[PDB]
């Protein structure tokens, strides 16, 4: 949450998940990942949440083109609905379908992001706002989030 | 007919149908004051402000729309992510240039991801007087609003510093 306070608001995780990237990968936070390595969609474990309750994933980049000067932040990659608790990304609806990374000037973060649903049950890719989405479609603060950094391959 | 450079360079192909010019036009940056000539590169640091286009045909009844894209994204041997959309101006009159017209799609300075990438103005006749800007495609838009083929066309190559 420190590290994105310029995406999101500061927040209090309640909800634990882990990023597989496909010969396995998990991602941990800070690390850095080469292009080559998350060139396919990842699955995204869901460990927590009750009975009946469902959650949107948000993949995002904020430091387009550079981290330096970001002025097309944000860069969109990913949005999926209706995760059922403790199950994963697969079972859900892909709303905007995976990009892979592909980061043109410096290290940018590429940041996953879980919000709790109100009940179960188009967007353009640049210039997007995680706070207006989120506020838009009441989906509150975060409830899980974690980030790898990448830069281009020479 | 050979030696068009809009079909040598594909502009023609990958971005619009074949089509016959029947209006000049000049792109004129000052970011000394850089004309665009075909197939010419440019620096990134010479194009970051918004060019003037010189109209010169048609007449001050006719307006025209016009459009600036990038095919090449992320790079243009695998170009997985066109178009991307720089500039959108329309109702310009004929016989005089950009300023007079109003901004529909605001410009975007060149910044080019992987390799050399070419930077494209199409001009369109009006009949009648958003737009997201990743995927965009120029056919369809022009189809939508009932644009047709291109009046005028030129392009300048581009690359990362």
């Amino acid at each position: 949450g420190r590290v994105i306070g310029d995406v999101v608001d500061h927040f209090t995780s309640t909800v634990k998940m882990s990023v597989i990237y496909n010969s396995i990968k998990h991602v941990y936070n800070g690390h850095e990942l080469f292009p080559s390595a998350v060139t396919s969609t990842p699955r995204v474990e869901v460990h927590g949440g009750d009975m009946r309750s469902f959650f949107t994933l948000i993949m995002t980049d904020p430091d387009v083109p550079g981290p330096s000067d970001p002025y097309l932040r944000e860069h969109l990659h990913w949005i999926v609905t209706d995760i059922p608790g403790t199950t994963d990304s697969s079972f859900g609806k892909e709303v905007v379908s995976y990009e892979m990374p592909r980061p043109n000037i410096g290290i940018h973060r590429f940041v996953f992001l879980l919000f709790k649903q109100k009940k179960r049950g188009v967007v353009c890719r640049d210039g997007f706002n995680t706070r207006k989405f989120t506020q838009e479609n009441e989906l509150g603060l975060p409830v899980a989030a974690v980030f790898f950094n990448c830069q281009r391959e020479t």
